């Protein structure tokens, strides 16, 4: 039989992918500079489409209660594609939503948190936005503090060899720092080199953390999707 | 006859020297822990006002600015003033003889800040970029740039009076540490950033205003009489 997996395998490769991530934060620290420097090309609600092969359809929902709105005309959309008479069905479910905040705040502000009781229930990963900003002690204690808060209110990605992968589910949230110029890709101080995909910064534990999960797109599917559908079928 | 100037400058560091400094931006980009920096003590309105030695004593005012409410308290200062200079005996005056106005490193300058300045100057701005390690030397002046070419576009800002060099680093980029490593400054693992060093641009405006307190006469002359003027009127 295992030449079966091979069959969904060989099936996936041929056929596939497609993705769709959304970004909120704050205009601007750093994300539209960092969601570029993520796949290695560059590019009110507004969206972006764009392939990468190495085959990925990403729809890079760039956010520039109206976002409350967005995401869930999708859920909408997709209730009504299934039911339904004929299927073909393009879904346009955000898989994952990326948060910054910014580094400014011994803090996470009352918006973000106010923002994420909102939309809790879509994948959120908080990133903490331009962390060359941040001292190695500095960091810490913004990691910690936020994290702190998260429980004290916010349901967020529960992210599903073992002492690496520990490192990366600790690190949570993931400070990150973005850029197209390089000198190593490429933040010249006049005292230092900032370097991402080292830490350093947080960029490769993020995107590599994206790339191993794309399982979000069970997550959205039957956790939050299924949520819609039996609420606004009631 | 020209010890005369020798009998001003004895009299002065007998007496000296007092002044009052304004802060407002955004909490928090750097503001509280750079004017600690800058004179070498730790310290809705608020206000600190603490007394620094050097032979000179400087009788330092702190009005830091949380978040109408503010132009109200710097004109209440006028008026109690013009009360107390008006009265039949004479006088303790806090004037905002100058103001910091700490404008962030996240933007391509901000619209609270211009409609803010807009309405004040008025007091004596200085314009200071925040935490200025956050910018690459480039973003640095390109940032510069914008923001002196948005202030004509509407702002009397605080008019400036080897004074050549200071002219064009204005406004001034600042970085502001109270904890020290291999001379303040700040610890990144890539690099370390030095307060004072320019690279900092903290160094510039420290010596703007301690060769410049004539931001007291400014007020002084210019601000006051026209609040006088206005109000008798
Ligand atoms: N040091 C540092 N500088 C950054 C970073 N991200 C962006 N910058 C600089 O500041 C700007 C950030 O703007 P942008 O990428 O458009 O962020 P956005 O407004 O959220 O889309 C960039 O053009 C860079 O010049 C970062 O992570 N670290
Ligand atoms: N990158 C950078 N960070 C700074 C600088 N100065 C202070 N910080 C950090 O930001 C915080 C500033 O605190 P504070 O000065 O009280 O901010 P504010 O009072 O809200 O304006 C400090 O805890 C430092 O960690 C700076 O010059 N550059």
């Amino acid at each position: 039989f295992a030449n079966l997996p091979n069959q969904v395998h060989r099936k996936s490769v041929k056929k596939g992918f497609e993705f769709t991530l959304m970004v909120v934060g704050e205009s601007g620290l750093g994300k539209s500079t960092l969601i570029n420097s993520l796949f290695l090309t560059d590019l009110t609600v507004q969206i972006e489409a764009s392939t990468v092969e190495i085959g990925v359809k990403l729809r890079l929902t760039v956010v520039d209660k109206t976002i409350i709105s967005y995401i869930d005309e999708q859920f909408e959309r997709y209730l009504h594609d299934e039911s339904g008479l004929n299927r073909r069905i393009i879904d346009n479910r955000v898989h994952c939503c990326f948060y910054f905040i910014s580094p400014f705040g011994h803090g996470l502000k009352p918006l973000d948190v106010a923002f994420m009781k909102a939309i809790h229930n879509v994948n959120i990963v908080p990133v903490i936005a331009k962390a060359d900003t941040l001292t190695l002690k500095e960091r810490e204690r913004l990691k910690k503090r936020i994290l702190d808060e998260i429980e004290e209110h916010i349901k967020i990605y529960h992210l599903p060899f073992k002492e690496q992968t520990r490192l990366l589910k600790a690190s949570i949230p993931f400070s990150v720092v973005g850029s197209n110029q390089l000198i190593v890709r490429g933040r010249l101080y006049p005292w230092g080199v900032v370097e991402v995909e080292n830490p350093h910064n947080d960029f490769l534990k993020l995107r590599t953390m994206l790339i191993t999960h794309m399982q979000d797109l069970q997550e959205v599917t039957q956790d939050l999707h299924y949520e819609n559908f039996r609420s606004e079928r009631l």
